């Protein structure tokens, strides 16, 4: 398992623009954004007039771009970079997963959890991570991500 397979599980795959529960237009593997504005962003991202329908290959390329953006966001952030560097490969994926979902600023706001992860106090980190609005909003996913941070294994995704 790697970050790509993990996020694919958490984000699913859609080949036609869809409006999620919070009102955002989304497509591909968690590529989120009016509809005209959404299609404009998508067309620029894909490189053609898609009219809202794309191929699996295009979804994967977009996904690859979005994952790269999350990784670079972590590395360019003073609070997240040190934590990421200190983590093993599996826990690093959980951090990328969080950034992919909520953005760099959002994850950087998890002060207690970040400090605990840096100190390898996995259970303390898990306790703090669950005490969040993020967790309460998308709990099934948060539980998988937290279990990953806690154990350093892919158990929650198998
Ligand atoms: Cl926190
Ligand atoms: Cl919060």
């Amino acid at each position: 398992m790697n970050i790509f397979e993990m996020l694919r599980i958490d984000e699913g795959l859609r080949l036609k623009i869809y409006k999620d529960t919070e009102g955002y237009y989304t497509i591909g593997i968690g590529h989120a954004a009016s509809l005209n504005a959404a299609k404009s962003e998508l067309d620029k991202a894909i490189g053609r007039n898609t009219n809202g329908v794309i191929t699996k290959d295009e979804a994967e390329k977009l996904f690859n771009q979005d994952v790269d953006a999350a990784v670079r966001g972590i590395l360019r952030n003073a609070k997240l970079k040190p934590v990421y560097d200190s983590l093993d490969a599996v826990r690093r994926a959980a951090l990328i997963n969080m950034v992919f979902q909520m953005g760099v600023t959002g994850v950087a706001g998890f002060t207690n959890s970040l400090r605990m992860l840096q100190q390898k106090r996995w259970d303390e980190a898990a306790v703090n991570l669950a005490k969040s609005r993020w967790y309460n909003q998308t709990p099934n996913r948060a539980k998988r991500v937290i279990t990953t941070f806690r154990t350093g294994t892919w158990d929650a995704y198998k």
